[PDB]
């Protein structure tokens, strides 16, 4: 309790509550206060099929997550395998579409990251509470058999899958190329008050293995590549997205270095 | 200031500076609980010739308020007067145009509603501080001559317009054509505290003779015309949409009327 | 017999007898002379379903008559009670399309207007002859109820159809919108002669109720409406016709102000 | 003057004095007859360098009449031995374009035609009139040494250039080529009346050497050819249809007549 | 053998024999020196339905020579025959298009030409050795019975095609009308070497009856007419074929004149 | 000379010599057979600054080869430290373009090859004559500070440019990117005869170190990328499609390479 400043807080209230054209009780003054407190400390502060894979081309299949469900990551898992079969041998070249993906199932987000990473962090969460500063490390399991993979993010990549994509990129395991992400990091906890209501805080954020906060940096592709059309000067999707005719090109290019 | 309930906002604003990810002091706290209750409450609260006349018909004319300034009221006098003489006698139609007009001095805004009424209210503000409740009645003499008139008003109109265009509707004086209204209809008072800062809050807020609310209700017109371009296979009329409306609005009445 | 003026005839007959390429005898010199005296006098001298109705939209009807036959009358009058019952009550407003109207019965055209008159003239032959000065006075019966109607009329708008356009309008009945009229108010018949034929001659014209000559003034709208296109910038016949659509929205404001 | 028809006219006259509507003195009725009589009897009675040539081809010359002056005689018979001289030779072909040609001096028609023909007729008038039938028979004298030549006619050619092509057409001196002609081949004498005015009257008209007149018929072409314009994917047949046309029926008639 | 020029031959051959990168016999040596003289002395040394016919309109008839087998002779008579049949009458003007026509059985072009001429040369071959001066002259039937014919000629018109154009131009019989010719006119003989090998040379070249030859001046039409588009200012093939349709109109002039 | 096969050439002559059409002496037929055994041996057998260098991203950086001239060893070297002091650090990729180089020095080449080349061969020439066989090893200095580099090669691109491209690529030292090349790897020497006149021909060729002959293998690029233009919905990549290629490739085989 400061009291001076809670006497300039309630020497406006009284002012409010004297001059302003409707009548106001103390109680929706002070909730109006608080709402407000909440809306200008932070945003986010109060008072279907997951996985699609394809081979698109023989050795270079792609795999979308279009959003984090729980399946989600038996569904990556499962989509691993079955293009494995799919191409009747090892696979040169993967990408991963997590671009217009606004989140989801932290769990699944990791375990999804953990399909690619045999070791390693992979995400953690900061934050000043006891329960907060969490860490998530890679099992020494990968069913992605170590293939080179891309990974395409846009605007609205977020939350989860920027997590995905961060820990992809900190790993050196996945090229990122595409525009920047939404940059959406931050866990949002209830907490109980005395009186029977709650409220919804940022509690802690996320950070990528390397340390870089999602919320504030966002993910930066290692190649930027916004939408274009080429015009030579001499199913199949790459026909018509640039983005991934890029990723696939890329690919097929490291093959061959390699 | 009931400390009861001070209470409860306290222990919410402590358990908030507890919980949250980056720490904040009281200070801050206290402020954007000020600014958010003013906020929350009220979003305005914080802490060129003006008349164009010109006869459009042999008998109808057109009557154009570009701003309210203090000029304004005896100008639109002497427009109207003026377009008697430019038709040589009584005018069968006129035209107010009050659309694209923000508003302007509120004396000007009853002197151009009382050029028009002899009798009846004008508009008149409610509110609970000490001297905010005022009200307008109109003076016995009106130099339009009793022509019979339509009003435009679209949405980019607002307060002293709203003020006028309301005043003519709710006395049945006038014809009100086009697109419904901004609605700004409320008057801010700058209100001073003991720290050397204040606040802007609305003291009281507008209403037309009838008793709607300007703030809320808007000014809804009787004839709904969009605005569109004409184009024939000055006359503003033959260029203006709905000012042609108006004009054969005003025709037709004349004939029928006969 | 002029006999001075009969001699330059004679004398210039005489001249064209004896100069022309082609021998002519007295008889064709004499009848050129006739068809010429009469086509330099006056141009108009020598020597499938009615009506159409609909109701446009709830409340207000249109009412076509393509010409004027004997039925005319008794089928707008059955189109009156028609659109009455299909409205299931009394209309607020009605179109009289007679655009496009060459004209036809004058008995028929004065009935058609017997249909929306109640008491005065309707229209007056005048001429210099026993038998040509006629009148017609409307019947105290009118089978349209006064609904509010607006007349539509075009160029090819003559003759009956202008006879009802200007009965409507000098009753101050309807409101007249459009393009001015054909202006065709003569009355043609055919007078004997000794000689075994005879010679059509205008006798007389008509004249609407003020007594404004149909065939001189024509008959011009009080709002003057050609074709054009509205772009806006914010069956069912009248989104595709203007005049139609402009007189739909004429009557609609009428019914509002009244 | 025969009176007993006169009886007839006069009584017409004044039947038509009696009805008509506006009342009309003796005096313009009988002006009026006499003014119709010569309308209705015909129509036209009432009350720049000439030649230019060219060789299009080796062997193929373009001689154009564009007017007939009085020059153009001579003129054409410099432009034909200068044609001559041109090609170094005798030509294989010409054409004579009288197309868009109103007229001019008859004896510079008959000059024209000359130019071509060794014997026999040439145009003659037939009329009534004292001093109009007259004859024009061509000369044993043809600059054109024989040359085969196609005349071009279109609408816009009439009288002295209709005259030409007319007898270059009966006398089987050349082949026409285009559309008709206009047709207009009369004669119009201004005849003297004992009063101070006059009349002007067709006295005689044209007739070729068939006996064909240019008034009724016209002039037909041997061979219909409309106008066009011919793109390639100075020289005026690369650019003229017609003319092009009439180019390579010279040319394969040389051919052919070897 | 010239002895001296053969020793500065072999001097030559010695040393490509001594410096060439990749090493050469003498054998191979001189098979290259005889094809290169071979293709620099000439570039022709070395070392289905044919007849398709219509009657286009009554009295013009088309006759198109697709290639020149060896029934084409028998084929083109009887076109003539049932052009003749289909007519129902004699013809006024046939179409030849040889265009497109590369070439073929040279008796069976010189047939086709003898269903057209009487008498004289048709084509005849001259060069210098004991068997190639031929000539070849037409025999006194023509199943054409005189018909007035026009040739079309393209640039992809050679050798048999060229043969018959030449001659049906010499003989004046037909005019030629197109662009200019290929002018392909000469004759390859294989003749034997006393080794196991042998060469092909032209021997000769064909000349038409006036004595031109076809190889160097190629077949120039007496009417040149490219492709070109009409534009009026005013099954049928010739609608859409602009050399068939200046063809067809030169036939029906032709026939007018005749 | 072997006189028993100069029979055959001599039989072979003659016969040629009498039946050809147009004769000709046995000087035209010797030069003929000289002219075409060089002709149909050998086709090329008869008888501006260098280096443009930029950065293009931080840690990425592009080397242009116009032309291969005297200086551009010095400037190739001097544009490699240049571009080591724009990044100021080692580069992370270099692309060379070697597109649209005809070639140049063969010496420059061997250098601007030696300016990444440590050790190893890098073009040797083969041929029969004298003193052609000449090879060129690498010198154990490479400026280029073992940068991971791609070049890009289009059909434009010959002798010089392929000699370098080919040996960049056999060393394994370079990935190569584009279209094929033109393949242009002989050497042409002029060879004096006994009379006063030459021969060119080419006395031995280009061989990259794998042993691949230039003129008939070219340089076949790793990666096929054709051109193209980008267009985005100063910085070449963002409008030229290989070098963008070619630079993600780089920044893909940096990111795996960590």
């Amino acid at each position: 309790l400061p009291l001076d400043e809670l006497r300039t807080f309630a020497e406006v209230l009284d002012r409010v509550k004297a001059a302003y054209v409707e009548p106001v009780d103390d109680k929706t003054l002070l909730e109006n206060a608080i709402k407000g407190m909440l809306s200008n400390l932070d945003p986010h502060s109060a008072y279907v099929k997951s996985v699609k894979s394809q081979v698109l081309e023989p050795g270079y299949a792609y795999l979308r997550i279009t959003q984090f469900q729980v399946n989600t990551g038996e569904e990556v898992v499962k989509a691993l395998n079955q293009l494995r079969k799919d191409n009747k041998g090892r696979l040169k070249g993967l990408v991963l579409d997590l671009r217009n993906n606004p989140g989801g199932v932290l769990q699944s987000a990791v375990e999804v990251a953990d399909a690619f990473l045999t070791k390693g962090l992979i995400v953690y969460t900061k934050g000043r509470i006891a329960n907060s500063e969490l860490r998530f490390s890679a099992d020494p399991a990968d069913p992605s058999d170590k293939v080179p993979l891309v990974v395409l993010i846009n605007g609205g990549s977020a939350s989860a899958a920027e997590i995905v994509a961060g820990a992809l990129q900190d790993q050196k395991r996945a090229i990122l190329m595409g525009t920047d992400s939404f940059g959406k990091g931050s866990v949002q906890t209830v907490l109980p008050l005395n009186n029977d209501r709650a409220l919804k805080l940022t509690t802690a954020l996320y950070y990528t293995p390397n340390g870089r906060s999602i919320q504030a940096q966002g993910i930066v592709p290692d190649i930027e590549v916004g939408r274009a059309k080429v015009t030579q000067e001499r199913e199949r999707p790459q026909d018509s997205d640039y983005q991934l005719s890029q990723a696939l090109s890329l690919l097929k290019g490291l093959s061959v270095t390699r």
